[PDB]
């Protein structure tokens, strides 16, 4: 049987969580010995980064702590963290250790599936119980950054345990493609979004797409990279410049076009997604990446970007049009797990009191 | 005869900066009223104004307040507010009151003149005596944008007193343009700019310019505006694009041209320079913006920007070029002052301790 979770939280909390790059990702291995390793790590790291997370979950304000939705996200990470516990005293050389360990990953990842939407639930029952308030409105902003950033890590170690030890894709690493034709994934994520487009306007812009790969001219540009994530960016950010075309354009038949540049550097790779739709004040600007003001696409999109040292930017000019950049690493060996760790740092931004600002 | 200084700040730092609209600048009038009402509010704001920032200078790190330039700066602060003191008895309905009072404002003005390139001569001091560290330098970078706003403000008040109340345009109330011709003042800055790159380059890249009246195509853009302010940011922008797109082009005869929109919004009036300049990382994006790893151009640009609700946001692509816009208040309504000010929020800043941050 198991000591009670606090016991566990308080034990893995002390830890930092371990941060990948995309290239230890990708150099990891599919034998028997690899298979061992990938458990005798996960079963200390997957409690490291849940049991650091649950931590700053008790520094919310009783208000937002206080809903049943984040208390039932609280009691989903509560369990899972209970199941790898069920393996601390289990042995690798066993077979049964590691198919029953992947086992226990994918329940895992299905008991989290409905996670984001769940905490959303859980800030507006805030809204409406209590009325939002500025300083709690801080907190959740900072918090919920960090927790979905936390989560996406913890997705991502399972997806390669369960992808990697347990199709289409066999020069993929997991969910890695070390050879990731960004234009290709442009053009995957365009095309749904026009479908999308297509349903409710019965017209969209089209697609140019244009790369610049500084030191090779010729050359198609490629990464490494989780095509997936990239896809998810790119969709987003296509259903919006798509809808602010058109929706600009209500007298006019012909639509300017999404223009897309890709840009490989000696150290960022760049994609930038320029449209004509109007464009938005600056003063909004800010509210799209804002948790209450929402539709947590955007935020989530530039959590992925992040998570891998990179990051999305918008840039809107009001009265033309709009902006949006994806800046991601273009070297394997940059792109290292962000990470959020519990400590007196972390602890400290909880702590703020309603005060006026130090602006007139 | 005067009390000591501190007697003075400790007084006039009780109160709060009070921000003025574009509007109410230039709703300001030139008579005999009006100037003994500028007399009596100057009398009293600019000491607030002065106080405020002083007591935020004494916040400042010893190793940073220590330095001879910082110890300057301070005493030439005091000696601006003692000659300000020396008009609290003084009768406003004496002409002489009002005659002297000109004179001491711009005997401040005279005296501050060198105030940027000697408080960063204080930072250079403070790194050569002690060394940097990264504390101090997060402390300094916060207060040097509120010191260096808090100095425009300062002088802007001052210039509005000493036109008024003491040429070539008539139109002009004070340093304020009612009509200022945007495109006029991004001509006039990319020829100057043009007249560097052209002596140490011996070429330069042409200029495009294209309008975006969004409420109404056909006219030129005109705006509330003090163009000097406007010319100071669009001059240290060309001159960084210009820069750019010659060096990374040293083989070809053809350059690039810099492309500049400007689009009016309804709340809006934004400016975006592009170059094709090879671009930047985004790694050393930030530290464009950084007085320490600095060549104050481009952050108190930023700041003359911010000074009336506005911005200035750079975004490159690395491999490509560099596109910088300059965000304005359309209305001079909305061309509010941002005044920094002293209070527990602002003293809490200079509050921090070397510890792991919060993230991996
Ligand atoms: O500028 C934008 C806009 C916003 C974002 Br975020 C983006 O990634 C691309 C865009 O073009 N919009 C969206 C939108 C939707 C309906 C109507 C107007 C607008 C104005
Ligand atoms: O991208 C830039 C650049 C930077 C800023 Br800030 C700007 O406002 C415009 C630019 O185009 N640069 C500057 C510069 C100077 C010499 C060489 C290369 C570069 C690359």
């Amino acid at each position: 049987s198991l000591a009670g979770a606090p016991k566990y939280i308080e034990h893995f909390s002390k830890f930092s969580p371990s941060p990948l790059s995309m290239k230890q990702f990708l150099d990891f291995g599919s034998s028997n010995a690899c298979e061992k390793t990938s458990f005798t790590f996960l079963r200390q790291e997957l409690p490291v980064r849940l049991a650091n997370i649950m931590k700053e979950i008790n520094l919310l304000p009783d208000r937002v702590l206080s809903t049943p939705s984040v208390q039932l996200v609280q009691s989903w990470y509560v369990q899972s963290l209970l199941d790898i516990m069920e393996f601390l005293d289990k042995d690798p050389e066993d077979h049964r250790t590691l198919s029953q360990f992947t086992d226990a990953l994918v329940t895992i990842r299905n008991r989290h599936n409905d996670v984001v939407p769940t905490m959303a639930q859980g800030v507006l029952e805030y809204k409406d119980t209590y009325g939002d308030d500025p300083v709690s409105n801080q907190n959740i902003q900072y918090f919920l950054d960090r927790f979905y950033l936390s989560r996406i890590s913890i997705r991502m170690l399972i997806n390669q345990h369960t992808l990697i030890f347990d199709p289409a894709h066999p020069k993929h690493i997991g969910s890695i493609d070390p050879n990731c034709n960004v234009s290709e994934v442009v053009k995957d994520a365009y095309d749904m979004a026009k479908l999308l487009c297509d349903k409710y306007y019965m017209a969209s812009p089209d697609l140019e797409i244009q790369e610049i790969n500084a030191a090779n001219s010729k050359q198609p540009i490629h990464m490494v990279y989780v095509p997936s994530h990239l896809y998810h960016m790119l969709f987003e950010l296509f259903k919006n410049a798509m809808r602010a075309t058109v929706e600009s354009h209500e007298s006019s038949l012909i639509l300017p076009p999404i223009k897309v540049m890709v840009a490989l550097g000696e150290e960022d790779l760049s994609i930038k997604m320029s449209d004509r739709g109007g464009g938005v004040p600056l003063r909004k600007i800010e509210r799209l990446f804002s948790y209450m003001y929402s539709g947590y696409g955007l935020p989530i999109s530039r959590l992925y970007a992040k998570y891998f040292q990179g990051d999305l930017q918008l840039f809107s000019m009001e009265g033309f049009g709009t902006d949006a950049v994806i800046y991601l690493k273009a070297l394997s060996t940059d792109s290292v797990e962000r990470l959020p760790v519990y400590n007196k740092s972390a602890w400290r931004h909880y702590q703020t009191i309603q005060e006026a600002g130090d602006w007139c």
